């Protein structure tokens, strides 16, 4: 049992909702809260700016000395930093970005990374600003990701299109 609430089920260990990650966040403070990174944690919009603007810029500070200390993640790549005010931790994962020129096949890569966290509240990774399609991103979460993850979609329309297309 955990704290999440109003989550529709998709499958054995996906779950749904109509949300804003940064208020699911700062609502359960849940152990793990993942953030859409880029390579450089360079944290300006979408997901990672607002989770960044709630931290009140405490999570740009941490990843520009992670940055400069170990130098960029790989796209499909992550990193756990501090959560902040938002969480105990922040995975910090990477999809490709297909405006980018990003092999869209590293998403799998990407969402791998959430079966090394028993239980994380998460963004659908390269929707938004990373240009990739939201339903296809889902199916890779639900065929890759065997932890449980408990995913906040922004848009309300494509909330509904994500439910009613999942069969
Ligand atoms: O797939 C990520 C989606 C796509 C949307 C368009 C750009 C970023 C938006 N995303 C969010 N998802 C969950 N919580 C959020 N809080 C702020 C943004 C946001």
């Amino acid at each position: 049992v955990n704290s999440f609430s109003g989550y529709l089920k998709l499958t054995d260990n996906v779950y749904i909702k109509n949300a804003d990650i940064v208020e699911e966040a700062k609502k359960v403070k849940p152990t793990v809260v993942v953030n859409a990174a880029n390579v450089y944690l360079k944290h300006g919009g979408g997901v990672a700016g607002a989770l960044n603007k709630a931290t009140n810029n405490a999570m740009q500070v941490e990843s520009d000395d992670y940055i400069a200390t170990n130098g960029p993640l790989k796209v499909g790549g992550s990193c756990v930093l501090s959560g902040h005010n938002l969480a105990k931790h922040c995975l910090h994962v990477v999809g490709p970005n297909v405006n980018k020129g990003e092999d869209i096949q590293l998403l799998k890569s990407a969402y791998e990374n959430f079966n090394q966290h028993e239980v994380l509240l998460a963004p659908l990774l390269s929707a938004g600003i990373f240009g990739a399609d939201p339903i296809h991103s889902l199916r890779v979460c639900v065929d890759t990701v065997r932890t449980n993850v408990y995913l906040a979609v922004f848009d309300k329309n494509l909330y509904d299109k994500l439910v009613s297309s999942f069969l």
